[PDB]
C-alpha cells in the first residue's frame, strides 16, 4: 500500500496535491436533496467539496465518504491545521480524495 | 456542484438564508415516536428544526438527516458560531436544509 | 411541529416536563444482558432512564434511543446544564422522551 | 427498572462492583479476528475487558458492547474519573457489565 | 481473554511489538477507490496502516476496522501519547492489529 499522500494521489488520473498548510476557514454542510455534500473553504479561498454519493462512487467508498466528512467537520472545530489534500480536479470545487495532517 | 451555502440554497425553492452570527442557544431532542426530531434556538429569538424523516425526504438524505442532527449537538456543545442556515420557509418552525460556519 | 419542548410533550399521554436546570450529577451505562439502557441522577435526587428498546418502540425511535444516550453522555462529560426533560411517568425510573439544554 | 448501578449488578448471580473512583491508566483495543476486544487498566492494578462478542452475549447487546468500547475511549482521553464497574467475575480479565461516573 | 497488548499480539502469526512511546506525527485518509485506508506516521520515522478492508478479514473485524480508523483519528487529534502497536509485519506499510495509550 502507499505510504504517503502524495504516493496515493498519483495511482489516480485527474488528480493533484494541494498544500494547504492551513486550518479550515468554513465549514459548509447540506442535507437538501441530491446535495447531500460536505464543502470545506481556506483563507486563500480555495474551495474543496466532499462529493454526493453516486455512481462514481464503488460500494466501499461509501463508508468513506462519511468518515471524510466526519473528519472534516472535527478538523474545522478543533482547529487542526490541513498540510495536504489530495483533490480531484475534473470537478467544481474541486473533490477530495485524501487528505493529510502533521503536527 | 456549488461553492457557497447561498449558491446551494438558491437552487431550492421555498428557501432564505438566515445569517445567524452566533452561537446556539438552545438545543432540544426528542426521541418520541413520530417526533424524532431536532430544535435548535438562538438569543434573537429564532426557532429551526431539523424534520422528523418523512415521506419528503429520498433515500440520499437519510444519512444526511442524521449527520445535520449530529453537527448542530457539538456546534452547540462546543459554542461554535453559526454563520449562515439554508431553511425551507413552508414549514413552522422552518426546516434546517444547510448551515455554514466560519472562523 | 413543536417548537419547544413542553409543546412537544403536551402530545403524548402519560407525560410530564421536570426543570432540572442543572448539569448531570451521575451517568450509568449498562451493556447487561435484558438491561441495556442509560440512567442518570441530578444533586436533586432525581433519577431518569433511556428505556431498553422493547415493543413498545417503533421503528422510527431505534436510531433515536442510541442518540439519545449518545447525547446523555456527551452531556455528562462536557457538564453540560440540562434545562428540561420531557419523561414519561408510567415507568420507574421515569423515561426520558425529549431533552433541552441551556444555559 | 433499576435506579442504581448497584440495584443493576445485584439483578446478577456473578457480578461485582469495583468501586475505581480513578481515571482510566491505560487503554488497549485490538481488531485482531477473534480478539476485537478492549482490554483497561487502572493504577491500582485492577484489569477489565469488553469481551468479543460471542455467545455469551443475547443480541439485544451487540450495540451496547460496541457503546460501552466508545465510552471507555473517551473517557480514556478525556481523563474522566471512573466511580464504578459492576463486572463479570468469572473472566480473566474481569467482564464489565455497567459503568458509573459521578462529579 | 489477553490481558495486554503483548500477550494479545503473541497469540498470531507474523505480527510484533513495537514500543512508541509518542503521539502520532502525521494522520493521512483517503476514501479514492480500492484506497480506503489510514496511514500513520511517528517521528522516529515509522509508518503504519489500517488496511483496506478485504478477503483477509472476517466479518467480526469490519465493525473494528471502522473503530481502530475512529482511534487514530482522535489520537491524532488529542495529541495522545500511543504505548505499543501490535502489527502485522507481512505487510508495507505494516499493518495495525492493536493499540495501547498511556500518558
Ligand atoms: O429537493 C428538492 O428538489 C425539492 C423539491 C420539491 C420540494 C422540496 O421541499 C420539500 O422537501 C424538503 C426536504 O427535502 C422540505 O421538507 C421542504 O419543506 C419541502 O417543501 C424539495
Ligand atoms: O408515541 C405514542 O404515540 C405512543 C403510543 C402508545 C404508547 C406510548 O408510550 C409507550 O412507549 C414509550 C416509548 O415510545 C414509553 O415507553 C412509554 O412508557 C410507553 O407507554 C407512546
Ligand atoms: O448471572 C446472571 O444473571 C447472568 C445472566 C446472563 C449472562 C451472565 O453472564 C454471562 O454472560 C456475560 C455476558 O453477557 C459474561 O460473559 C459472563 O462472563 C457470562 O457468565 C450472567
Ligand atoms: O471515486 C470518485 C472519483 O470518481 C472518478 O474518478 C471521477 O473522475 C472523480 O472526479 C471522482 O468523483
Ligand atoms: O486480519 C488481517 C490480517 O489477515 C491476515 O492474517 C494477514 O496475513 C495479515 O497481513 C492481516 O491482513
Amino acid at each position: 500500500a502507499p505510504q504517503t499522500i502524495t504516493e496515493l494521489c498519483s495511482e489516480y488520473r485527474n488528480t493533484q496535491i494541494y498544500t494547504i498548510n492551513d486550518k479550515i476557514l468554513s465549514y459548509t454542510e447540506s442535507m437538501a436533496g441530491k446535495r447531500e455534500m460536505v464543502i470545506i473553504t481556506f483563507k486563500s479561498g480555495e474551495t474543496f467539496q466532499v462529493e454526493v454519493p453516486g455512481s462514481q462512487h464503488i460500494d466501499s467508498q461509501k463508508k468513506a465518504i462519511e468518515r471524510m466528512k466526519d473528519t472534516l467537520r472535527i478538523t474545522y472545530l478543533t482547529e487542526t491545521k490541513i498540510d495536504k489534500l489530495c483533490v480531484w480536479n475534473n470537478k467544481t470545487p474541486n473533490s477530495i480524495a485524501a487528505i493529510s495532517m502533521k503536527n
